[PDB]
């Protein structure tokens, strides 16, 4: 039981050691493309790069590089694209990726400004009448509507390929109260948010991989994906005890480095999955409970 391990780790206060063990056992693959001189201004952080084997390639001849990784969870049967918060010069690239990968949703777990510093470019329109056009990738983005909650906002966007004039509806799920290098306010608010994303169909197999990002695309983004995958695995077998969170995390780290940046984010991941297990195992009412406990209204 993940709960037994949780109490065992909690009692001995060994989260730091457990987390460090994961870092030590984590995969290490080359990131040659990310490190090419020409891509220097396409990376937000020097120490966070996508592995060559799992990087998302832009469908363009000039330069197909973008700091984004495809996390393909074979057993769980779900894929996620984790990427860094778009830079002022990579916003066109970001939307090009969303278009080419056929993503239906974008999950943003950070705020544009955190700790008094800019962690992400304003890559989506904030006002309906002020659409955005990315000339480099020939894409147009328009805000259609938004639903603001106390700690998260859901926006309906229309992305248009100006070359073919084809358009697609993209859902933007913005978690606005998750501290950089921190954890959500409670498993409830986090789970409420995850299921909001799930209910939208953005994580569904009929669509391309959901795009998930924070500032570097590994900490909060990793926590989000780890929790989701663990719950999906548990759901497929209806066997909570069969899910090994640490092994799932190590599996995800074969696709992108540093997923889950702190021992506390790891601990939170356990909490989210344990609590989420109640819903998965048949207690549908718990979903309404999370919504209430999250106080999303206002």
């Amino acid at each position: 039981e993940m709960e037994k391990e949780f109490e065992q780790i909690d009692k001995s206060g060994s989260w730091a050691a457990i987390y460090q063990d994961i870092r030590h056992e984590a995969s290490d693959f080359p990131c040659r493309v990310a490190k090419l001189p020409k891509n220097k201004n396409r990376n937000r952080y020097r120490d966070v790069s996508p592995f060559d084997h799992s990087r998302i390639k832009l469908h363009q001849e000039d330069n197909d590089y973008i700091n984004a990784s495809l996390i393909k969870m074979e057993e769980a049967q779900r894929s996620y694209i984790l990427t860094q918060g778009p830079l002022p010069n990579t916003c066109g690239h970001f939307w090009e990726m969303v278009w080419e990968q056929k993503s239906r949703g974008v999950v943003m777990l950070n705020r544009v400004m955190e700790k008094g510093s800019l962690k992400c470019a304003q890559y989506w329109p904030q006002k309906e009448e002020k659409e955005m056009i990315f000339e480099d990738t020939n894409l147009k983005l328009t805000l259609i509507s938004e639903d603001i909650k106390s700690y998260y906002t859901v926006r309906q966007l229309e992305l248009e390929n100006l070359t073919t004039q084809e358009t697609r509806e993209i859902l933007h799920f913005h978690y606005t109260t998750w501290p950089d290098f921190g954890v959500p306010e409670s498993p409830a608010s986090f789970l409420n948010f995850l299921f909001k994303v799930r209910e939208s169909g953005s994580l569904s197999p009929e669509h391309g991989p959901v795009v998930v990002h924070c500032s570097a695309g590994i900490g909060r983004s990793g926590t989000f994906c780890l929790a989701d995958t663990c719950l999906l695995l548990m759901d497929k077998r209806k066997d909570p005890s069969s899910v090994d969170i640490k092994k799932v995390l190590l599996e995800m780290r074969k696709f992108r480095m540093g997923l889950i940046q702190t021992a506390d984010q790891l601990r939170f991941s356990y909490l989210a999955v344990i609590e989420g297990a109640k819903f998965i195992m048949g207690d549908s009412s718990v979903q309404d409970q999370w919504k209430e406990l999250s106080h999303e209204d206002l």
